[PDB]
């Protein structure tokens, strides 16, 4: 990660803290969680941000919106194919992936490009340090 | 462009007021005029944010480092091939780029993950 506010919300992660990357049209509220990565339709995609800020951080749960199954089996897998089975999945209902968005302990909502739907997901950090 | 902070900069921009796009290295102040779109090396691309940039403003003239001639002429004519031959290229030292990171007409540096030298360069508007 290159990412300046990015590195600075996982500096002030640690257990039980969450961290969310959404899709270019999830309401993501105006303050300053918010981190807006979004350049133009599929840039940057979903996944590839996913695949960076995975590096960065120790995982211990992911949500994803149980809409995801049906609508966007492709992301789902390609989801899955990056995490390691380690790591448990939860699906919540896309409503619940939009509160979580000002959960008490979400320490930051990236926005990407992405346009393919239910591209969201939140990671719940492990023991940091 | 979809970005909500460049969205609020080409809002705020008039003839004179500048705008830059800058590749991960370049020093960029830490102010309100940082967007820092940087994801991982080489992405976004600066070309690619170039390009969206271009189709949301209308410019007058850009500015490059005369380096990008030599340490990039890949990058150059990249350049040359987005921008119409209406539009102005002035070439100037690196070290006046950096300068232009606090121009006072300048609203929004943009950082992207570009890797290659040189890729940098500051859009100067004309009548909004």
């Amino acid at each position: 990660v290159l990412n300046e506010h990015i590195s600075k919300a996982i500096a002030t992660i640690g257990h039980f803290d969450l961290l969310t990357i959404n899709d270019a049209g999830m309401p993501i509220p105006n303050d300053h969680r918010r981190i807006d990565l979004a350049v133009t339709k599929n840039l940057p995609r979903f996944i590839d941000v996913l695949a960076t800020v995975l590096e960065e951080m120790e995982i211990q749960k992911i949500y994803l919106a149980e809409e995801i199954k049906e609508h966007n089996p492709t992301q789902l897998q390609q989801i899955k194919q990056l995490i390691s089975s380690e790591i448990e999945i939860i699906f919540i209902p896309h409503e619940e992936m939009k509160s979580n968005l000002a959960h008490p302990l979400n320490k930051g909502n990236i926005r990407t490009g992405e346009t393919t739907p239910y591209s969201n997901i939140a990671l719940e950090s492990n023991v940091t340090f």
